[PDB]
């Protein structure tokens, strides 16, 4: 029935902080090198007796743990993902959501009743938990850039920036991708360090290069490819179509400009993870706001911009790529 | 491919943050009259601007609320089940959740290293139905409800089978909340309120004893007590009747009762959820003749023995 099903959704949380505390124990990764009985696990993780077996079984029952002949083991997908150490690691966001994210979204109804954020903003605010959380941010940006390297004809253009590019994932793997791109990565000055040792260990050279820059204060580069990757969506509107028409003219005729985010459908009906998004941003930003590929079309016809389309990209992302 | 299941269930947390946060505000109950505009219904539940809108969509991509031409309405099951005021009403469990479950929840890493602990009527009738239904009644002439609480299961059952009467049994301090159902029922001299500690006393004489989500709160050493003095309180050929959500024998796939088992964690200091095998063993060890387990209701089972 429908109402079962309702149920379930909205019980979620429980078998989400099963995860989420798993992963910030790094159960997982004691199991890496092969199974463990339940007591040795226990004792791996400083648990109390009394309600490890419940917590370890639970983890079978959803299907992200083994268990043969009372020794527990990895499943495929925790094997590859979950384990600290392998560059594949994503465990990170769910360290995150386990220390921050959870509690967040429990003043989902201060945010909706206020219209502000419940963040560090509303408080007026480990770092081994902040790498991991940065590890598998580099990778999903690696999936987004995987997609975006075949999902546009790279070669009608030779030049790329990247703006807000962070630690230049994407850039560096669209300009790996496609050996005659030349690229530009604009932000901050703070971001140069990151970006300059991805720069370096990638081997591209003189291929790439970082630009510090404030967008919301200087020009951008001029180039014949502009990406934003979950920049317009941090701002409030008047502040994203500034950064349209800054596109624009940094762009030359038949150059492109590139959006991508967790988009909303256009008849905001389908997309749970955009619109989920949407109230992420309530409870993280002052301003900031999902939206719809129609919604970013009709900002790129008043910046100027010859024509636009919605493509799906991968994940939960979707772009706009729109046409001096 | 099963990292994108995982990342799923791992965040969860959210989707079900807005469907406790829509059954706290009652919205569903705010649509029970009619469709309403998005600016009526952010008026109506004093939401403000900015996210209501984002709110109402995202409750309608999850399925549970209609949209068109910008008029929100129930579906079916949110009319069904999720408006105040309806002896059908399931969003107690939600506003609960919403109340105390998800940050109790939010320390559950707590529990996991200390073992220690770190803290509606519609919910229990599901089962209350299907337990009246499952037994063949007639066999008995008198019950007693173990931790009756306010009355609900005993009340349906002697309802349904008029022959029966009935002893409703928990601490004194309950009895204002059972005597309200009480009077309501129309069952009169037929059943009755007994105050008691099912740990400093003995239980109610009758046929059958039923205990419905009550061993699970305790230790294991009381949970034994309490089926010894079920044993001592019964006659030749009375049953036992416990219900609870079970987990699986081979406790690797029931994942209500094993999230069960870590509410015992959060919520008392010895609660725990256990299997039917468990209670079987128990049940022989206690001296009852025989036993036996069942799907009772969903996620809830039971498990019988006769004395
Ligand atoms: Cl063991």
């Amino acid at each position: 029935p429908a109402i079962d099903r309702l149920l379930q959704i909205a019980t979620g949380f429980m078998a989400s902080k099963v995860l989420l505390v798993a992963a910030s124990l790094g159960l997982f990764t004691e199991l890496a090198a092969g199974p463990l009985r339940g007591e040795e696990l226990r004792a791996r993780l400083r648990l109390h007796p009394r309600s490890a077996r419940d917590f370890f079984d639970t983890l079978v029952a959803l299907g992200v743990l083994e268990r043969t002949n009372g020794a527990y083991a990895n499943t495929p997908a925790t094997a590859q993902y979950l384990v600290r150490g392998k560059s594949a690691y994503l465990g990170g966001l769910l360290e995150m959501s386990d220390a921050r994210m959870y509690e967040l979204w429990g003043r989902l109804d201060e945010g909706l009743r206020t219209g502000n954020p419940q963040n560090e903003i509303r408080t007026g605010e480990d770092p081994d938990r902040l790498d991991a959380f940065q590890q598998a941010m580099t990778g999903l940006s690696m999936r987004s850039a995987h997609a975006l390297a075949e999902a546009i004809d790279w070669s009608a253009y030779r030049t790329v920036a990247d703006i807000g590019c962070a630690e230049g994932t994407v850039l560096i793997h669209l300009l790996e991708r496609h050996p005659h791109l030349r690229g530009t990565g604009f932000d901050l000055a703070a971001v140069r360090p990151s970006f300059q040792r991805r720069h370096e260990e990638s081997g591209l050279g003189d291929r790439l290069a970082f630009r510090a820059g404030d967008f919301f204060a200087e020009p951008l580069p001029q180039a014949d490819a502009l990406v934003f990757g979950h920049i317009l969506s941090n701002w409030a509107l008047p502040k994203a179509k500034t950064l349209l028409r800054k596109a624009h003219e940094a762009l030359p005729e038949g150059g492109i400009v590139v959006i991508y985010e967790t988009l909303i459908d256009d008849e905001r009906r389908e997309n749970v993870p955009g619109l989920l998004m949407s109230l992420t941003m309530l409870l993280e930003t002052p301003g900031g706001f999902e939206y719809t590929g129609a919604d970013c079309r009709e900002w790129l016809a008043d910046a100027g911009f010859r024509e636009s389309r919605v493509q799906y990209l991968a994940g939960p992302e979707s772009m706009v790529i729109a046409t001096k």
